[PDB]
């Protein structure tokens, strides 16, 4: 599965990387703070696609991808909305974590391995 | 009219150009296959929703007014009329397309006010 990608995709990503370092917050969704579906959100927001508030909403939008063909954009919803994630290439995601470590990019495959969690939809908007 | 308040837009274009940081160069291009400066600047502000002059010299005349002092991530900075731009992206840092030999950096505004023999003609926030 490696459905159609556009400039909102590719543009989503980059606005997600260009977030890092914004702290957490709990129901943020702007640079002031952000929680998991607030920056997933607000980066396809400002990439001018609207997708649900919720990881557990945000599982259903766009188009699913396969593990081995995610590119820059996609969105990883962890254990039925538990977490979302966007990937942002090179095995990396981007992804408010929690206030002690604010929006940051990591392994996807250190989170799958460790964290308890499992990806549960890949979707490309 | 002058140093006015950013939007998402401005921070959102400076995100999208610092993630095309590696895109080749290319005369005359303005999409992720290849770009020129004023290619980048048009595209990171079209990805982010608001449609600039496609060329450098017209970019001069976008949006507001800008002082050097207050550059924001996403303000546009046209260098000796039209000849470069580039989009500030903070910490002193422009991105934009420089030549094929390098393709789009991330690089100094002030190393290149002092060695490139340009000037900034015009500092705009879209």
């Amino acid at each position: 599965l490696n459905p159609a990608g556009s400039g909102s995709n590719s543009s989503a990503a980059g606005i997600a990387a260009s977030m890092v370092g914004s702290p957490y917050v709990w129901g943020g969704s702007s640079p002031a703070g952000f929680d998991c579906s607030g920056l997933t959100s607000y980066a396809y927001a400002q990439a001018g696609i609207s997708i649900p508030r919720t990881a557990g909403g945000q599982a259903s939008v766009g188009s699913a991808v396969s593990y081995g063909n995610m590119q820059p954009g996609d969105l990883i919803v962890w254990s039925g909305g538990a977490h979302v994630s966007i990937y942002v290439g090179g095995g990396q995601m981007v992804h408010a974590t929690n206030p002690s470590t604010g929006v940051i990019t990591s392994s996807v495959s250190f989170w799958s391995n460790n964290s308890g969690q499992s990806i549960t939809a890949i979707r490309r908007p």
